[PDB]
């Protein structure tokens, strides 16, 4: 089915977006577990495989579509050199990838491709979970103190 | 995350809504209870228990956007005295309900808060359920008669 | 079996004193476990509970007595900021209740309804129980630390 | 161990009100069966051994409190009927039946007899439940007619 | 079905027994227990049970045959003082029970009322088993010595 | 939040009691296992538990109200010499123990501590059924005689 | 055939020290689970249990040698204030418990009670675990701090 060429572009905007995700998050993941902070790395995994999974549905979507998804830009990558700040730039990232998800969803209602939104907005409630899980690291690293919070995630 | 400050009222006005529903179905069904009427007693709580559940995933999306949860404020019970009056009741409170859900999701749209648009639409899917559900209870003691669905709804 | 109207009165009043712990308690659970303060959201959640059954037995009692139980009249919350302020606000509720109930059992005995009585002794003896609860978390912040306190209450 | 005297002949009052019901209830239990009014007859049937075990925990207590269980006298039966008549005299007798229980616990708090009063509660507790059973099904034969109400307690 | 006025005046004296060896039967066992005689108590309440059950068949073919049963009128409990008493006043009223037994079959066979007569044998053949009973228990109290007869039957 | 002054003096008085029982049936206890008579042994230390049970729901009730448990004085044991002293003196303590236990709920009821009534009312249910079983055992001696009664508690 | 008298004042010397420990750890336990440090509570609860069977053999050894095993007298308890005072107060009371065990054991030697004396060497190897738990936990407090060391005492 041919998809309107905006809606594909929005489409291949948010695989943009998931891509720089995977990696960070896997590399966040790789140094926390290399710290011995292995209960937030095994987190960080999680939340990485939730954007393959993402990527992935946009994939087959944008391919449904007829277009051709760009796996091959990746955006930049802001890796931190510690738990505050790797948190704090996962947070930073997901807080870009939800506004260009509501762009998306605008334009797809505006051409009526009902489908494309619905994808989107699920795509979009995992991203609030994500925020919501990264808000919610940062603040009780400052409820329980960084040397506590960091304590509770070294062992699985 | 930071939540539209009017998308937020809106939330705290439909827990206001979900918050008179659980009493005024908590009371109706252990009235029927008392009176022997356990079928309606049971599908009464079972009303009391759904709206139990809406509350508590608005007070969570309230606090994740950042808004206080309103509990205090508890509107008008309008208890029936008999079964045809406390179905009509209840019927008459799902379609405030249902009103204040539409301008709601309204809201949500307007503002691209996504998210809270699809809270509210599976609310409002409850909802036109329990609206079924009374109606049709209504409809039912005029095809059968008041005594036969009283009898109907004494045994579970 | 009409009751006795002081008795009656008595029980509403124990009513309206369950009423405001189920609400605010049911929000101070979802407060911690918005912050990630899970195994204290949890126990919240239990307590909620808790006053919901209890409740619910004053309901029964009332009809049973020809009352008319109130659950429109919902007096003051007090939520709190923090974890401190909120166990020592669930603290001073339960504390104003058991006062209340404690008159409530001497008016029983003096009309002879040993069986409100029976009732209330049993909620009186949660009641205890809570108070015990709240005590102990508020002397181990002050043995463990707060941070250390929050610390273990984080994971369920 | 020896009673107080007076605690021994409250017992004995009790004991003789017990007497009365399970031969009340037993012959309305057979009744009902005999009209194929099943369900009624089972319950009946239940509320019958319900009184049987209360007789027989005021006789373990009298015996060892160094009385005498009296079980030679036996008050007056009221056989009703028909169903509606059963019901209204059971439900006398219980009435009849707890205004006794009152005045014995009143003089085992007198006289400190605390394990007396524990049972003779107990006892009270389950009256009560017969009072609402009988009350409620008085209540039903109004609301959903006596046809109705009889043909509900046909079948088991 | 419409039953022989004088059958039903036999059943109702039957039925009469069975009400006398019911209670003193109860109490009787309930003596034993309290003595820690628990064998024994455990025998004399099987004993009891078995008269309910005959009771609940005299009370059943009673009001098939369209006659009233009485269960106002309790005759004469003679309870004993120490276990041989109790044991021989037991006998006694097995022997009356048989009698009234005897004269009442008598009379079905006259009237051709078989299924009544059969009951009361049946009914007949459990009350020569409970003399057995009791009379072996008079003869093992001479044999083994009333001493060790109570050592046997005070652990079950 | 501390219990009542008097109150606390009263539970220390019951938990006095329940260490001089726990100790003198522990011993009793050893002493009939001692000599052979291992079903009279297992039954004290049944006892022994018991009291065990008591202290500890005692001590729990003391600390929450704030006070001291007084496990430091052990008031007078009375050992037996022979099986009939043992069982006579377990009896005189517990007919003492029952005495304080009435005048502790008795003050508990006036200042309204109720939970701490309910809780001395579940020790004298149990003390109560005690000298039942000690009472009973008295008895036994003199219906089957002290050679028989040793003999039937040699084994278990 | 009685044992040493000098050897059966040894043992009732240790059984006076088993005592003590009992009804000090108990407490001790107690106060530990009141102020919610229910692993250290668990802890010394299990050590008062140890206790309590080492006084249980003590006293069936007692009665076999045919010494009168002594529970009338009971020695000093030292109950802490805070965790480090009863840790220590416990080490102490070990400490004073080790030496009476040596001088028990060499009197048993002495006079070729080797079976006495291989019980106290079980009882001794025990009291040194004992006093390795205690020294240990003393130890941890230093190393952990004592907010980390009771954090990880809190939840069991
Ligand atoms: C009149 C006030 C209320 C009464 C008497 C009441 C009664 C009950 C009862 C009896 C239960 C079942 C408990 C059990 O058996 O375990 C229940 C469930 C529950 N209630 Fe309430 N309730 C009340 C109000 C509320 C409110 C105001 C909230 C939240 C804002 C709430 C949240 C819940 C939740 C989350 C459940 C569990 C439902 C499930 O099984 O998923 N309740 N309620
Ligand atoms: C002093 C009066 C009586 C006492 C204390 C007494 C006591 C009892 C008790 C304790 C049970 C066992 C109930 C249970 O544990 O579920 C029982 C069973 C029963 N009783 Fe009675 N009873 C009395 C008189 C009667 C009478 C007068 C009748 C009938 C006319 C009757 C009919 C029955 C029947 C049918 C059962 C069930 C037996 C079975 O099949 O297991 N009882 N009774
Ligand atoms: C302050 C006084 C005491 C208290 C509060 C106390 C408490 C307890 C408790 C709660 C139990 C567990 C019972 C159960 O749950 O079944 C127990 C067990 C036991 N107690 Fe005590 N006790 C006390 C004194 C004693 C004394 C003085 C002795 C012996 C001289 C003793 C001997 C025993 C024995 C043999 C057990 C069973 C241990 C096992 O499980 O193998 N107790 N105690
Ligand atoms: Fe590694
Ligand atoms: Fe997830
Ligand atoms: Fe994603
Ligand atoms: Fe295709
Ligand atoms: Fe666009
Ligand atoms: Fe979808
Ligand atoms: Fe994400
Ligand atoms: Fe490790
Ligand atoms: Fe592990
Ligand atoms: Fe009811
Ligand atoms: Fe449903
Ligand atoms: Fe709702
Ligand atoms: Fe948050
Ligand atoms: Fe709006
Ligand atoms: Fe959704
Ligand atoms: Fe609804
Ligand atoms: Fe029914
Ligand atoms: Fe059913
Ligand atoms: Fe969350
Ligand atoms: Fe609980
Ligand atoms: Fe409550
Ligand atoms: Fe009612
Ligand atoms: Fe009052
Ligand atoms: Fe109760
Ligand atoms: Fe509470
Ligand atoms: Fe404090
Ligand atoms: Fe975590
Ligand atoms: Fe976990
Ligand atoms: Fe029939
Ligand atoms: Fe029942
Ligand atoms: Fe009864
Ligand atoms: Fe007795
Ligand atoms: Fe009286
Ligand atoms: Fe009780
Ligand atoms: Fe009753
Ligand atoms: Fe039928
Ligand atoms: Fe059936
Ligand atoms: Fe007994
Ligand atoms: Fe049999
Ligand atoms: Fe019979
Ligand atoms: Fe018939
Ligand atoms: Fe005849
Ligand atoms: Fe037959
Ligand atoms: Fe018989
Ligand atoms: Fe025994
Ligand atoms: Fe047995
Ligand atoms: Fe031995
Ligand atoms: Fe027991
Ligand atoms: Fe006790
Ligand atoms: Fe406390
Ligand atoms: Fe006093
Ligand atoms: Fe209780
Ligand atoms: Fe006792
Ligand atoms: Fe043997
Ligand atoms: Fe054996
Ligand atoms: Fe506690
Ligand atoms: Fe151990
Ligand atoms: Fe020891
Ligand atoms: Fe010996
Ligand atoms: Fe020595
Ligand atoms: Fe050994
Ligand atoms: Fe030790
Ligand atoms: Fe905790
Ligand atoms: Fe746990
Ligand atoms: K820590």
């Amino acid at each position: 089915m041919k998809g309107d060429k905006k809606v594909i572009q929005h489409l291949n905007k948010i695989l943009g977006n998931e891509l720089i995700a995977i990696n960070q998050y896997f590399l966040h993941s790789r140094m926390w577990n290399d710290w011995g902070l292995k209960r937030l790395g095994a987190h960080e995994y999680h939340e990485s495989i939730d954007e393959m999974k993402h990527a992935d549905k946009l994939i087959e979507r944008i391919l449904f579509l007829e277009g051709l998804p760009n796996l091959q830009d990746l955006g930049k990558l802001l890796i931190g050199e510690n738990t505050q700040e790797m948190l704090q730039s996962d947070l930073n990232l997901e807080l870009c990838a939800t506004k260009d998800l509501r762009e998306a969803i605008v334009h797809c209602e505006q051409v009526h491709d009902y489908v494309s939104r619905d994808l989107l907005k699920d795509i979009l409630e995992s991203e609030e979970e994500h925020i919501d899980y990264l808000e919610t690291q940062l603040g009780l690293i400052q409820k329980v103190g960084l040397e506590n919070y960091l304590q509770s995630h070294m062992h699985e």
